[PDB]
């Protein structure tokens, strides 16, 4: 799992 943001 990889998530970049907001």
């Amino acid at each position: 799992a990889v998530a970049a943001g907001a």
